[PDB]
C-alpha cells in the first residue's frame, strides 16, 4: 500500500489556518464550490497526514493498542478517500457532488473517536498506571489530536452545509446574539436538571456593551461551538448548585455576564454551588484524571482556543465557582489555531 | 579565598522546608534560642549556597553585569558572616547575641536587592533585547531568586523578632483576622488614592464561613505578607476604577469576599475598573515586560506561593477585574515552598 508514502509526503506541508473572513468568502455563494474543492483536496490530506505522523510516533505500548489502531485505520481510509479526487477535474459537476458525499462519509466514520480515545485512556491507566509523566504526554497528544479533529470537522461542515445543491454561512452566524445562545444552553441544562433533580436554579443575564451601552451584543462566531461550551458549564454549575443546597430551601440563581470590549468578548458564569479547592482545578481539565470506569471541560476549552480564545475556571471553596469563556470580539482576530507540527 | 569552596560544599545539601507548626515551635519561648541558632547556622549557609550556585551558572553576559556582581558580592559576604559561627559554642550567650546582630546586618545588606535586580533587567532589555526566550529564562531565575530571598528573610525575621532579649509569634499571627488586614490595606491604598486622584472607591467586605456561618474568619499566617499582597491589589484596582470613571460621577466600590473552606481560604477582590484584555494578563506577571525606563504583582504571587498558595487574575475587558489570593486554611498544609535545586 502507499498509505505510509502519502503520510510522509503530505506531512512535509504545514496546515494553513483560515480566518473568519476567509470562511465567509468560501461560503459567500454556491459559485465558490470549485475553489473549496481545490483547496480541501490538498488541505485535508495535509492536516490528516500531520496528525497521522504524530500518531505513528507514539510509544509502541500506546500505538499497539486496539483503540489507536482502530482510530488510525479510520484516518488511513479517510486519507485514501480524499486522495482519489486529486486527479479529478473540478469543472465536472459529478466530481464535486461525489466529493461532498465522500466528506459526509468521512465525518460519520469518525463520529465515535472521542469515546474510543477515552477507552484507550482508561486502558492505559489500568495497564501502566496514572503517573504524572503519563498524564502530561497523554494531555499533550489528546489536546493536539482533538484540536486537529475540530479543525478538520469545521472545514467539512462548511463545505457540506453550504454546497448542498443567506443569514447564516454554514455553521457561522455573522450576527450571533450571545445572550440567545446562553438562554438556549441554560434551557437544555434546566430540562435535564429538573428531570433528574426535581429542582433547577434560575438564570440571570446581564450585558455590558462598553462602547455602545444598552445595545445588544452580537459577534461573528460558530453558535454550535458556543452552545457546546455553555451547555457543559451550565450542567456542571447546576449540578453543584442543586447538590450543595439539598438540605436548604433557597436555590441561588446562576448569573451570566456578557461583556464586550475592544478585543475580548467575555462570558462569565457565576454559581454558588459550594466551590472546589484549588488543588482539584487542574484535574478537571485532565483527560486522565477525569477518566474513570468527563471530557466536557477539556474539549470545551479546545473549542474556545480553536479561534484564539480560552476557557478558565476560578473557584472559591465554600462559596461558588466562576467559569469565563474568552472569545475574540473581532472577526479579524478570529483565526484557526491548529496544532504546531 | 574559600568562598567557591563553601558554595560547592553547601550546595550539595538540600534546603529543609519548614511548616507553620515548626515555626510556632521554634518561637514558643526564649528557651529555644539555642536550637534556632544550631539550625540556622547550617540551614542559612545551605539556602545561600544553593541560590549562589545557580547565580554562578548564569550566562557570562548576565553574570558579568555590575548588578549581578554586586548582588553576588552581598551573598558571598553574608555567607562568610554565617560561616564564622559554625565552630562557636551555643551555650555561650555572647555567641547567641552576636548571631542575632549578624543576621540584622545581613538582612539590611540585602534591603535593596529588588530595585537592583530590576536595574539589571532593564539593562538586559537594552543590551540584548526583549525576546520571548530571554523572558522565560529571566522569569525562571527571578522567581526562584525572589522566593529564596523571601524564605531566607522569613527565617531571619523569626529569630530576631522573638529572641530580642505571646499573642504573636514573631511575624506569625496564630489568630489573624483576614478582614482586619483587608481593611488596613484598603485604608492605606485609599489614603494614597485620595491624595493623588482626589477620589477613592468605597470598600465592601463579605465573609463566607462555610462550616461556621456568621463566625469571623481567622487563620494562622504572616499578616505582613498578606498586607503586601492586598495592598498591591488594592492600588491597582483603585487606579483602574478611578481612571476608568474620570468622566463619570458614580465610582463603583471595590468588593472583597473572604471565603473559608475545608482546605482553602480564598480572598477575591472585585473592581469595575474597565478590565484588561486577556492578551495583557501574562505581561502583568512578567518581570521583563513589566520593566520600563512594576514587580508588585509577580512578587505578590511569590508571597502567596511561599506557603503553598497562589494569586490569580481574571478580567473582563469592558467591565472589571477579579484578583483571587488562594491560601491554605490549615496550618498543617502551610509549608515553605522553596526553589527546587
Ligand atoms: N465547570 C464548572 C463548574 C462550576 N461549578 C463547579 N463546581 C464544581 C465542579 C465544577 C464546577
Ligand atoms: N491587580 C490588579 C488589577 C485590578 N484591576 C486592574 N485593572 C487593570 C490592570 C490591573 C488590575
Ligand atoms: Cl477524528
Ligand atoms: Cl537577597
Amino acid at each position: 500500500g502507499s498509505a505510509p508514502k502519502y503520510i510522509e509526503h503530505f506531512s512535509k506541508f504545514s496546515p494553513s489556518p483560515l480566518s473568519m473572513k476567509q470562511f465567509l468568502d468560501f461560503g459567500s455563494s454556491n459559485a465558490c464550490e470549485k475553489t473549496s474543492f481545490t483547496f480541501l483536496r490538498q488541505e485535508l490530506p495535509v492536516r490528516l497526514a500531520n496528525i497521522m505522523k504524530e500518531i505513528n510516533l507514539l510509544p509502541d505500548r500506546v500505538l499497539s493498542t486496539p483503540s489507536v489502531q482502530l482510530v488510525q485505520s479510520w484516518y488511513v481510509q479517510s486519507l485514501l478517500d480524499i486522495m482519489e479526487f486529486l486527479d479529478k477535474d473540478p469543472e465536472d459537476h459529478r466530481t464535486l457532488s461525489q466529493f461532498t458525499d465522500a466528506l459526509v462519509t468521512i465525518r460519520n466514520r469518525h463520529n465515535d473517536v472521542v469515546p474510543t480515545m477515552a477507552q484507550g485512556v482508561l486502558e492505559y491507566k489500568d495497564t501502566y498506571g496514572d503517573d504524572p509523566v503519563s498524564n502530561q504526554n497523554i494531555q499533550y497528544f489528546l489536546d493536539r489530536f482533538y484540536l486537529s479533529r475540530i479543525s478538520i470537522r469545521m472545514l467539512i461542515n462548511q463545505h457540506t452545509l453550504i454546497f448542498d445543491g443567506p443569514k447564516h454561512i454554514g455553521s457561522i452566524d455573522p450576527n450571533c446574539n450571545v445572550s440567545e445562545v446562553v438562554k438556549d444552553a441554560y434551557d437544555m441544562a434546566k430540562l435535564l436538571c429538573d428531570k433528574y433533580y426535581m429542582a433547577s436554579p434560575d438564570l440571570e443575564i446581564q450585558e455590558i456593551n462598553a462602547a455602545n451601552s444598552k445595545q445588544p451584543i452580537h459577534m461573528v462566531y460558530v453558535p454550535s461551538h458556543l452552545y457546546h461550551m455553555l451547555f457543559e458549564l451550565f450542567k456542571n454549575a447546576m449540578r453543584a448548585t442543586v447538590e450543595s443546597h439539598e438540605s436548604s430551601l433557597i436555590l441561588p440563581p446562576i448569573k451570566v455576564m456578557v461583556a464586550l470590549g475592544e478585543e475580548d468578548l467575555s462570558i462569565k458564569m457565576s454559581d454558588r454551588g459550594g466551590g472546589v479547592p484549588l488543588r482539584k482545578i487542574e484535574r478537571l481539565f485532565s483527560y486522565m484524571y477525569s477518566t474513570a470506569p468527563g471530557y466536557g471541560l477539556p474539549i470545551s476549552r479546545l473549542y474556545a482556543k480553536y479561534f484564539q480564545g480560552d476557557l478558565q475556571l476560578f473557584s472559591m471553596e465554600g462559596f461558588g465557582t466562576d467559569a469565563v469563556i474568552y472569545l475574540k470580539a473581532l472577526s479579524t482576530d478570529s483565526v484557526e489555531r491548529l496544532p504546531v507540527y
